[PDB]
């Protein structure tokens, strides 16, 4: 019960915190294999030395990296479970390192404007992977900006937009990035910039958008998307969201600068418009949400057994907005269209399979948004010659000068080459002997010099087999004195003789038939008699012959392995 | 030209910031030594195996640790400068690593009490070296606890004390530590615990202090100290700070739970009391601020050369509030009171120094607040006798029948064994001649038969030396006729005679003094006369004697190498 490796647990991307919770990362990998599978690991498309005492160690099937490093172990990892049958690759798992550096200590320039205008204070946050929440601080660290409708902190660029510079906005402002997500609370603030306010300018301002959203925003199904839109206007501009020829949703307020779509569906695709309006004017900005999707299987291959030289068509299909391109792998290696097998994107056609094509195959569909794998095992079924059924027959009795037919019926996956040999001597097509196509051995005019062992030898790709039989030449049961025809009247007696000879070792049985009817000489009220049976001679006496006791009589002198026969014609008539 | 090692640059403790600028730390160490010194390094009291390609590199004695690690290189470091003369230890420099891990992800159990009572919510902050600033959050992260006087966050344990559990205090509370140091804005908060509020208890509560300060708070002059004091009392307890018997300072508010002494002086030492008072009662807590100080030298040892078998008293003294305990080190190893040398706290007495005692010595004074070192070199001097610096009296005039003392004081490591020889014959303690203990040769009742060469032979461990001097005693200057006293009237003349004898080879000079005043016989308008000087006789004539021309006259007849003297008393009368 040997089979190829089947993945049970596969790797999973991991975000490794920098603050050192543990000094080890364990990427999982595990496979069912009759002969336990050996696991190899490939980072960034290159083998990893997992020998003992190395940093990149192995525990069962799981890859353990000690003291993970963002500069050394960040990137892709792949598991290859292999065994005598073949090799299979697992999902690609990304090891990413989350962190949050601190703000550059370089002093931040101050910003100065007339009171009553709008202004922007930039955050310019430091390098960070997992994601940030941007807030702003006034003067001292504990104190926070008054969060209202006149202020808005962009949570993509971190900047701070003030629609109307108020007299109370004269002070110092710093940025604060907080990486708060599922795991991690690290938070860092920046050097304080300063906001200077000149004389007031009560002059009314038509709304002008300064926090815009991208013209093209690509997101995947199930993901969340957020659009930002904020403007400067002396009356706090009211922000409205709409969809170009779209009903939108009633539950969403759609009144704040941030439009939030959780679990973006494909229907949420399309053009969106933001409008910032105030008593003195209005401004607008538009942009498209272009929904995309990762690959997902539709049809895939399955473990299959196929006879040698068969035709096998395998197909894998996948769905995804960027049309997933499909590829094939044999034992974890690129499978190009070989001589025996044709490869065309999603179809793999084996024409006249061979024993070499068996093994582990995989179809892999990828787009710019990722990759997916599906594996299966191909078993081409061979078979050595087997004589378990239809044997050659241990004993072959014959008769002097008779014909003999000895069958040979091996069963082998590819057609078995057959040969016949008597003792140690091979046999061919002679005048007397014939080795037919089907395999039967034909011997003609047999003599006692042919007695012996005859063996059939069968072979093929896989193996060889042989079977023997004994050949025993006996005397032929023969009729020495045969009865001829006769003509007789009704009421008169007739005698048909049959003088035969046979091998003494065997008993002899005489039979008399009449137009294929068994002459019942023991019939109630019959009209026949079998003469005194000596082992050589047999006679049939018809007493009180009648018109119905005539026809083609047949004498048949048989032994338990041989028989001879003669025919006579009896005509009654008066 | 060879001398012991003298430290010029010494190591310095270092706080390695989290996410430093570079991944290398250079602990300085350098020593002046005529034959360049070898530098050894000791981490946590264990030798360090350094090399170029190793992590622990060396550059001019300075220790460079690449990619510093808190788990591998945190702790004490010491430099040992060694050379043929000896070994010396450097200051202890601590390499510490500042950081701030995040709170344990395990959810923290809720705390429950009766409404109107006081309560404490523990922070249990994560591992951290540098000081932290603890605040608390209510429900969500942006929102902060209202700091008003009913709440108090201990900035030593991080806990949160609520004096009166108010109906509005029912909610979720988390701790937030901010690790603000030289460069760091890191801030991490904990998973939210929950506060459960039972039925109200309107009964007033007598104040009970729960956030106390230690009875003994140890601090150094110039440092800052902070005392915390907060209590539970149903009426918001008023907190007052005072000193049991000190005028204290007006600038300090003494109204908040935290009493702050920046730059604590020695006068700020003493007992302090905090008083929490409310309508229904009062409670107090007392404790002493005990000002202390680090060790600082007062007297220390110095580089010394000492002759073999000398007595050497060394002393090192130090000042510090915990009296610094003094120890000694020989070539960087503990110097216990051995057989030859006595050690008593701050004093080290070498008795009969030997060639083995040379080397580098150090005195090390330590108290609970640190350690201080002072080094010096001890050179024990061997030396053969040398007379180049103090040769023997090359010329020795004396007087017939007089006593002669000829010193012999060579410069030798151990005192030189001395012998005296005239010509080729050695001298001992005879009736006239004696070879004294100090080494001086004493000759008595000398005659012209002793004139000749006298040589001192000195020896010691190392070598032998000798030096000669001529002895030329020719005759004793003697007074044959001495003047006696006299009594005279004013206006009359007096004559004081002095008849002397001298060796013919030398001239003779007469001197007349009057009560240690040189009788000026060439005085403008004087009243003296020195008679006609013959080489044998000298007379002083006082003409027109006066009350001021009397007293103890002294005749002094001298040659340039010998002299005799006599004294008379002249009494004038009016
Ligand atoms: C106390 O009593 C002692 C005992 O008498 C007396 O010491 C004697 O000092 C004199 C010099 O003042 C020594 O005379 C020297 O003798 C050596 C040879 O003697 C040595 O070798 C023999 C074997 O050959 C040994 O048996 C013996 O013990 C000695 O070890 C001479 O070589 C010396 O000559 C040098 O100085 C001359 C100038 O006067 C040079 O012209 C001459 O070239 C020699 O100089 C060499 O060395 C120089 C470097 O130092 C180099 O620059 C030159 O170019 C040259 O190569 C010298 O005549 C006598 O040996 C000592 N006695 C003993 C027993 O050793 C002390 O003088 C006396 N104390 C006082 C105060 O006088
Ligand atoms: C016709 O078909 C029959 C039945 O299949 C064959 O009989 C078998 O033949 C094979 C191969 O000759 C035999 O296997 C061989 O056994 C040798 C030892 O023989 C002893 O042990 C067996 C039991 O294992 C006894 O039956 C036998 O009487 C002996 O006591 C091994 O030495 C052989 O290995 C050697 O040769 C092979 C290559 O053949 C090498 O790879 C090896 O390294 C080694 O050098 C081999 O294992 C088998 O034992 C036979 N049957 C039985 C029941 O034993 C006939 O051979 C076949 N005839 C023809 C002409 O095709
Ligand atoms: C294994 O494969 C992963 C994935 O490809 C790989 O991680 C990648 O490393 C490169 C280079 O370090 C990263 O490229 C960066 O891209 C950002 C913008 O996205 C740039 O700001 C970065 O700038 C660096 O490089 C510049 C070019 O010289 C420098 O001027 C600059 O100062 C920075 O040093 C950099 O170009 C890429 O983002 C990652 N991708 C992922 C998914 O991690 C990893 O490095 C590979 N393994 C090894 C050992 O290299
Ligand atoms: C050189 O010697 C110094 C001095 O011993 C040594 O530093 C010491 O390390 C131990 C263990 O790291 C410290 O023991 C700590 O005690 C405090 C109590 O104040 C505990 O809170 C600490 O708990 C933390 O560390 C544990 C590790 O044992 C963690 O399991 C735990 O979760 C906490 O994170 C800890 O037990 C000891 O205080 C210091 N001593 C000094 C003076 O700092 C240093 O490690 C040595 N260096 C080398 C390279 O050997
Ligand atoms: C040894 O002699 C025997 C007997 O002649 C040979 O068997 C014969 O082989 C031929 C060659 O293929 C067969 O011809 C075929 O006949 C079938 C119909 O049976 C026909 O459909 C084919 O197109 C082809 O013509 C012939 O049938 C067969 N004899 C019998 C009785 O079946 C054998 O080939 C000889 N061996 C060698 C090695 O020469
Ligand atoms: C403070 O912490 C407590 C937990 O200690 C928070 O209570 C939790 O509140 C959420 C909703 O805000 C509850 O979720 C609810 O779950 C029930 C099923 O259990 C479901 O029917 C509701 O639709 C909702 O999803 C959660 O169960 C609850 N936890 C417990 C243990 O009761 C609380 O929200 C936090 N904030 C406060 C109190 O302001
Ligand atoms: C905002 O930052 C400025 C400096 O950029 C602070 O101005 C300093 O104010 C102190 C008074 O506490 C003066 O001693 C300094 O000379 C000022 N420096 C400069 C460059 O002007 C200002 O105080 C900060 N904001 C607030 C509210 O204090
Ligand atoms: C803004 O300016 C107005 C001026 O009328 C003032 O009343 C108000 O207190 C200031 N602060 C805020 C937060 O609006
Ligand atoms: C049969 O074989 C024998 C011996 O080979 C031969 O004498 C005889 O004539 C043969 N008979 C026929 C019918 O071929
Ligand atoms: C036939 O047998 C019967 C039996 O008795 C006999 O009567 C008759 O004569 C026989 N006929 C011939 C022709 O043998
Ligand atoms: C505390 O409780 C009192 C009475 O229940 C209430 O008046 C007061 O506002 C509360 N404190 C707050 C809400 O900060
Ligand atoms: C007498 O001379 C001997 C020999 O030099 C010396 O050892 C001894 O000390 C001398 N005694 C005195 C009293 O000087
Ligand atoms: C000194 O020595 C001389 C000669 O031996 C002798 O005549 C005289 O008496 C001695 N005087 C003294 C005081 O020793």
């Amino acid at each position: 019960a040997t089979f190829g490796p089947v993945f049970e647990e596969q790797p999973v991307g991991l975000l490794f915190p920098e603050e050192s919770a543990e000094d080890q990362v364990t990427l999982a990998c595990r496979a069912r294999a009759s002969p336990p599978a050996t696991y190899r690991w490939k980072m960034n498309g290159t083998e990893m030395n997992l020998e003992p005492g190395s940093r990149h160690q192995l525990m069962g099937g799981n890859l353990v990296i000690m003291s993970p490093t963002k500069a050394q172990d960040a990137g892709v990892y792949q598991c290859l479970a292999s065994n005598p049958v073949g090799t299979v690759v697992s999902k690609e798992a990304v090891l990413r390192f989350g962190f949050l550096q601190e703000f550059s200590k370089e002093e931040r320039d101050p910003v100065k404007t007339h009171e009553g205008w709008g202004v922007m204070l930039p955050c310019n946050p430091p390098a960070h992977y997992p994601g940030l929440s941007y807030r702003w601080l006034l003067n001292e660290f504990p104190n926070f900006i008054p969060t209202d409708g006149r202020h808005f902190v962009s949570q993509t660029t971190g900047n701070l937009y003030i629609a109307r510079t108020n007299a109370s906005d004269l002070g110092n402002y710093s940025c604060l990035a907080t990486s708060h997500l599922d795991f991690s609370t690290k938070s860092v603030f920046s050097k304080f910039a300063q906001l200077n306010l000149a004389a007031e300018d009560p002059r009314l301002f038509a709304p002008s958008i300064k926090a815009r959203f991208p013209p093209e925003t690509y997101a995947l199904v199930g993901q969340q998307v957020t659009l930002e839109c904020f403007a400067f206007g002396n009356p706090v501009p009211r922000i409205k969201w709409r969809k170009v020829d779209g009903s939108l949703s009633p539950q969403w307020g759609t009144a704040e600068p941030t439009l939030q779509i959780p679990s973006v569906s494909f229907e949420d695709e399309g053009t969106y418009e933001c409008e910032a309006e105030n008593s003195k004017g209005r401004d607008t900005v538009q942009g498209r949400i272009i929904v995309q999707a990762q690959p997902e299987w539709l049809k895939v291959i399955s473990d299959t057994e196929a006879d040698i030289g068969s035709n096998l068509r395998w197909g894998c299909a996948a769905a995804g907005k960027p049309r997933p391109m499909v590829r094939w792998l044999r034992n974890g290696e690129p499978l190009a269209s070989q001589n025996r097998v044709e490869v065309l994107a999603g179809d793999l056609r084996f024409s006249k399979l061979n024993l070499e094509d068996s093994g582990m195959y995989q179809c892999v569909a990828e787009n710019k948004h990722g990759t997916i794998y599906a594996s299966a095992e191909l078993a081409v079924q061979a078979l050595a010659p087997d004589f378990r059924q239809n044997p050659v027959r241990r004993l072959i009795p014959a008769a002097r000068g008779g014909e003999i037919s000895i069958p040979c019926q091996p069963r082998a996956a590819p057609k078995a080459t057959i040969l016949w040999s008597k003792g140690t001597e091979i046999l061919g097509n002679s005048t007397r002997v014939t080795v037919t196509l089907d395999g039967t051995l034909i011997i003609r005019n047999i003599s006692r010099s042919d007695e012996g062992k005859y063996t059939c030898f069968a072979e093929n790709f896989m193996g060889k087999a042989n079977s023997t039989g004994i050949l025993s030449v006996r005397d032929a049961t023969k009729i020495t004195l045969a009865p001829s025809s006769a003509d007789i009247n009704v009421g008169d007696n007739l005698t048909l003789q049959c003088h035969a000879s046979h091998d003494p070792t065997m008993d002899l049985t005489f039979t008399w038939t009449l137009d294929d009817f068994p002459v019942d000489f023991d019939k109630p009220g019959g009209h026949y008699r079998r003469a005194s049976v000596k082992e050589t001679i047999g006679d049939l006496t018809i007493l009180n012959a009648q018109l119905r006791h005539g026809g083609t009589y047949t004498c048949m002198a048989q032994t338990v392995v041989d028989g001879a026969s003669k025919e006579a014609t009896v005509l009654v008539r008066g």
